[PDB]
């Protein structure tokens, strides 16, 4: 499915951090573009750890999911580099990075309208996936990328894209899934094979909580055992201090998966504010 990119056409530059069994770099791809123009394009290079090569299928299936459909709110995958012993996903480089970092850095100048616009865009991307019956499986603020900053001077809203989910929770070790509470929904802690469209509605709620909490991580003070007991006791997240979306967050984070609202209903709710 994926376009194969030669290792020789890729330059690896600085490490940007780590994902689950991955290391992430900024790089450059040399390519021929439209009209035969030569380009040296900034790219995100996502590299599967050699020690976890056994996850390669799920590693690439994540990307393949995103590239099944084309949409203005979904990250572009340029291709893969599987030369030699490396498993590399090549993705569009998104200048302003992921939303959790951006929210933490830019608290003082992010207001409720900015959060509402971003929430609406994420809901639009999820409605598109839901209409296509395509599960994402790892909606969270780290996987939302800021393409364009809000410019109140020209009325331009911010613009985000949803990035790929990474290796699926259906294959990850149990301890990692538990560390990912409360993004991973309770039914998936009970049985990771319970991954379903309803999964994304729960994680969407958790992500809205991040958006409203300046990039804080919900339940970060709880170790894994306490996160588990949080689900066992059927707790909900505290309302963010900016609590405008708190009812929507809790409605999405419904312990009954069948009761979680459709993304059309979610969008209708967002539009009402
Ligand atoms: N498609 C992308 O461009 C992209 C995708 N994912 C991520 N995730 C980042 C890196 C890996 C760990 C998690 C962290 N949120 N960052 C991206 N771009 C980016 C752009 C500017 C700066 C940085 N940056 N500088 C220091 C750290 N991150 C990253």
């Amino acid at each position: 499915v994926f376009h194969k990119i030669r290792n020789e056409d890729l330059i690896f530059n600085e490490s940007l951090g780590q994902g689950t069994f991955t290391k992430i770099f900024k790089g450059v791809r040399r390519e021929v573009g439209d009209y035969g123009q030569l380009h040296e394009t900034e790219v995100l290079l996502k590299v599967l750890d050699k020690a976890h090569r056994n996850y390669s299928e799920s590693f690439f299936e994540a990307a393949s999911m995103m590239s099944k459909l084309s949409h203005k709110h979904l990250v572009l995958n340029y291709g893969v580099c599987v030369c030699g012993d490396e498993n590399i996903l090549v993705q569009e480089f998104v200048k302003f990075g992921s939303l959790d970092t951006y929210l933490k850095k830019n608290k003082n100048c992010i207001n409720i309208l900015w959060k509402l616009e971003v929430a609406k865009q994420l809901a639009a991307a999820m409605h598109f996936l839901e209409e296509n019956t395509l599960i994402h499986g790892n909606v969270c603020a780290k996987n939302i990328l800021l393409i364009r900053e809000e410019d109140r001077k020209t009325g331009n809203p911010p613009f985000i894209k949803l990035s790929d989910p990474g290796i699926s929770i259906t294959v990850l070790p149990k301890d990692i899934l538990q560390e990912r509470i409360p993004w991973v929904p309770p039914e998936c802690i009970e049985n990771p094979k319970n991954l379903n469209l309803a999964t994304d509605k729960w994680s969407f709620g958790t992500t809205l909580w991040e958006i409203c909490s300046g990039g804080d991580k919900p339940l970060s003070a709880l170790d894994s055992q306490r996160k588990l007991q949080f689900y066992e006791d059927r707790h909900q997240l505290p309302a963010p201090k900016a609590a405008e979306l708190a009812n929507l967050i809790n409605n999405c984070m419904d312990y009954e998966p069948d009761h979680r609202p459709s993304f059309r209903a979610i969008i209708r709710d967002l539009n009402s504010l």
